[PDB]
RNA sequence: GCGCGGAUAGCUCAGUCGGUAGAGCAGGGGAUUGAAAAUCCCCGUGUCCUUGGUUCGAUUCCGAGUCCGCGCAC
């Protein structure tokens, strides 16, 4: 039966929106953004700013694992902020094969799956054995030709499992390329699990997905903020949250507090994520208008928990 | 003169469809020392090369300019 993972979203799923997500879903494991890894070990409060969970036992606030990620190359580096992360406590360790275009890292890896097989390897040789190491890519630079031989690395590397994000790098975030089919092929030809990630935004997509690609894992990103409790919806076919709801969920993050803000953390990630909520909910609408020029904390906070929920 | 790619802190670098830039080193302060170094604590406010524009919001998108590297006009 069905596993469903909370995508890695850079400057998008911090640990706050983590905290507000995993308290009304049902996601089996959330990724961290990247920690970026050049040719030095980090320092510890790198990772703590990056995954506040590490002193909860690597768990949101409401009990859901949380697995840091690295994007980088250098398999000595790699493996040594590794075994940092899960010193610390993390669940294990995830390494970004997917990130655009330098420093080699993301899908750099992909043009060479030698440099994959080399860091993923260094890195499950770091890593205590019964801690999962997972692998993300894409399916390519720019051509699927190498997605055997990409897939095939992870899991000669020791990988426990492999999500793959059904586009190559080229093709970006655009709809019409998704090719669950391809990612469909891989599982088939590897012995370790395989999970669908590209264009869920609904249970009937992840029906499709699941149909298509043959996968019972699948990873959420985009859709998770479009549909606040979309690992419900996608599991088991509950209505979408409704928009009260949704106001209440923003209000709740009004109230948390950005360690290190800035001064106009939340000014940016309520506006950021209405964003998203509009592509879906035509209240949205209103209320991005209603916040739209507020330009500081203090009045987006209290234009947003001044909304009466029930009227 | 023409293409392509670059320009981020004193230096080396990080920076996901635009959401408010941060490591390491140098350096400054504390502890420590006869005084130092090393170690531990603290300092990460940069016109993101300059400029105009789009936008609520630009390192990121658009125009202009400069300088740098590569390969083509003397
Ligand atoms: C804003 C944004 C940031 C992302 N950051 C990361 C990241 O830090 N690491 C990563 O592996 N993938 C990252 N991704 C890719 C997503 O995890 C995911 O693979 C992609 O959005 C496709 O899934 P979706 O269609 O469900 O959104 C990011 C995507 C978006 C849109
Ligand atoms: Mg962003
Ligand atoms: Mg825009
Ligand atoms: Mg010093
Ligand atoms: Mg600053
Ligand atoms: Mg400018
Ligand atoms: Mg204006
Ligand atoms: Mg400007
Ligand atoms: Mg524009
Ligand atoms: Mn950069």
């Amino acid at each position: 039966s069905m596993r469903v993972l909370l995508a890695p979203m850079e400057g998008v799923l911090d640990s706050l929106v983590r905290e507000l997500l995993t308290e009304v879903n049902d996601y089996d494991l959330c990724i961290t953004e990247f920690v970026r890894v050049v040719d030095q070990l980090l320092p510890v409060k790198v990772f703590h700013r990056i995954c506040p969970e590490l002193q909860n036992a690597s768990r949101t606030p409401s009990g859901t694992l949380v697995r840091v990620q690295l994007l980088g190359q250098f398999p000595q580096w790699l493996a040594e902020n590794a075994a940092r992360a899960v010193e610390l406590g993390s669940w294990g360790v995830d390494l970004n094969c997917g990130a655009p275009s330098g420093s080699g890292g993301g899908a750099t890896l992909l043009k060479d799956p030698e440099l994959i097989y080399q860091g993923a390897k260094a890195m499950r040789e770091a890593v205590p054995a019964h801690l999962p190491v997972s692998v993300k890519v894409r399916l390519g630079w720019d051509s699927g030709e190498k997605k055997f031989e990409i897939a095939d690395a992870v899991q000669q590397a020791g990988a426990t499992e492999l999500v793959v994000h059904g586009r190559t790098k080229e093709q970006g975030y655009r709809a019409e390329h998704i090719d669950w089919q391809a990612i469909g092929d891989i599982r088939q030809r590897l012995n370790i699990p395989v999970i669908a990630n590209g264009e869920i935004w609904d249970w009937q997509s992840a029906q499709q997905c699941m149909a298509i690609s043959g996968c019972d894992a699948v990873m959420i990103g985009r859709g998770a903020l479009n549909i606040p409790n979309l690992s419900r919806v996608v599991k088991y076919n509950e209505p979408r949250m409704p928009w009260p709801e949704v106001v209440a969920l923003l209000q709740k993050y009004t109230r948390l507090e950005k360690q290190g803000d800035t001064g106009l953390y939340h000014v940016a990630r309520i506006k950021q994520w209405l964003s998203y909520l509009r592509k879906e909910y035509d209240e949205a609408t209103e209320l991005f208008q209603h916040v739209r020029v507020l330009n500081n904390s203090p009045d987006i906070a209290r234009a947003i928990q001044a909304i009466d929920i029930e009227k």
